[PDB]
């Protein structure tokens, strides 16, 4: 096994070993929850808790393409509700910044769509942005299709006044994957390629409850190393792969649990990086504070 | 077709008045006693799995594997010392199936946990599958002794921190806890093939449902059968359980504490009042010796 003791000491040590050169991210809502954006699946406070005052038939359908396309009000209350003031990411995101700057970040898979890994300096290359986001938006129509930017959108939804194509008086919507369209041929191109060279699996603020998303701590080597930085363990065991933290035959997978913020902390001291990780989130969150 | 008119604590309890609700089984776990003082095994920070390090275990698990168990017994039995509940209190969701058993509602607890505190409680062992096991009887380990030995006995030497061994033939002697590694007893599955032919309700209490073959229980059920769930947190995601898709129809979550859950429940039901009368003169009773 590569991993001395199935610890984040453990993984720190292996991070700094020179075979560990190429670092996947699989990140959740988790990782954006300390931006004030909340999750999906936390009890209480996660956004299945929160959909009683838009009159769903069920809680998913907010989620859902068919739904959205019969009554779209209440996904755009949502977006409306849910725009953050400011787009400022977490330590979390600034770690995934430091993993960039140090040659050791492939690829930085998200969930996300709020597209804080782009703010925090990541760039295309570096992500594979699985379900969508909400930069761009497309109209509906398989014969308009007819893109706007986040300016006009986000002047609509705050405006309440449902956003229609400006031609045809579509749909038009955030280019998000609802429930039931596809994830981007990036996501399955991207994956073919990367989990062939993967040495260490780094999946933060994620319940890994969602697929074909979770499938892919899946297809790393039966060798690679996989740290989990969570409020709660997931990924154990709908599943294909099978964090195994605990059992007489774990080897690879570390879990950490605790905020995604202070986890990220934590490794960057172990790794020396704390000092640099504090002073490149002090030094962005100042400049964003100015546009 | 959607036997419950809505999917909420309501709409279950609704369900319970009307005449088709005849059976109830109840699917529990280590949730249902942390009110007790007994904390669960998968909590974060809480859990069992999160505070081993003082017994320097090889890995969690061990410290519930028989094999490991049967070669290094000593940690478990520190922890069976330490975890050794003072007071054997039932908590308000022990209670409130005391009242499904009192208006002959309950077919059946299937029980994960090992403290015993549904007996304490008051149901009767046909009211019970210890699916596995419990810490009130212990035997030999031996295929050919199985000497049984009482509490009395355990306690004494769990608490006097002397392995116990057996007096006849010197082997170990375990609590009837079903260790990883060891078969369920048969009454799990007999009473299973047939309670989930006429169950009315499922009642799923204070578990994670990560643990086979006990969680697939919710799969016998009849597809039309309702299964509410109170829990700090959605667990089980026949079928599983589907509390919010398009297609969900039968499944309904309360998150919270278990007690409350039962408080709120037994409320709907016109229960409450009996339910803490209940609660207040068994925990005098045990009290007064
Ligand atoms: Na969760
Ligand atoms: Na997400
Ligand atoms: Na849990
Ligand atoms: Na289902
Ligand atoms: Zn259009
Ligand atoms: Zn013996």
């Amino acid at each position: 096994r590569l991993l001395d003791e199935l610890t984040l000491e453990g993984v720190a040590r292996y991070m700094q070993s020179e075979r560990c050169r190429r670092v996947i991210c699989l990140v959740g809502a988790g990782i954006s929850t300390s931006a004030g954006i909340p999750d999906f699946r936390s009890p209480s406070t996660g956004l299945y808790d929160n959909l009683e005052k838009y009159h769903l038939p069920y809680p998913e359908a907010i989620f859902e393409i068919s739904y959205f396309k019969k009554h779209p009000e209440p996904f755009f209350a949502l977006a409306k509700e849910l725009y953050p003031g400011q787009f400022k990411p977490t330590i979390c995101h600034y770690f995934m910044r430091l993993l960039k700057d140090k040659g050791l970040l492939l690829r930085c898979y998200t969930q996300n769509i709020d597209t804080l890994e782009r703010i925090a300096g990541l760039e295309q290359e570096d992500l594979v942005e699985a379900h969508g986001t909400f930069y761009t938006s497309h109209c509906v129509s398989a014969s308009c299709r007819h893109e706007y930017p986040l300016s006009w959108m986000k002047e609509k939804i705050f405006s309440e006044v449902t956003p229609k194509c400006e031609d045809c008086q579509s749909l038009v919507k955030p280019d998000i994957v609802f429930f039931g369209e596809s994830l981007p041929a990036r996501f399955f191109s991207c994956m073919q390629s990367d989990f062939l060279k993967v040495d260490l699996l780094l999946v933060m603020g994620t319940s890994l409850q969602v697929q074909p998303f979770a499938s892919l701590i899946s297809k790393a080597p039966l060798s690679t190393p996989r740290l989990l930085i969570n409020k709660e363990k997931a990924g154990q065991s709908g599943l294909g792969g099978g964090m195994d933290f605990d059992s007489k035959k774990a080897y690879r997978d570390v879990a950490w649990l605790g905020e995604c913020d202070q986890g990220c902390l934590a490794l960057a001291e172990l790794l020396g990086w704390k000092k640099e990780l504090e002073d490149l989130v002090r030094r962005e969150h100042a400049s964003i504070d100015a546009q």
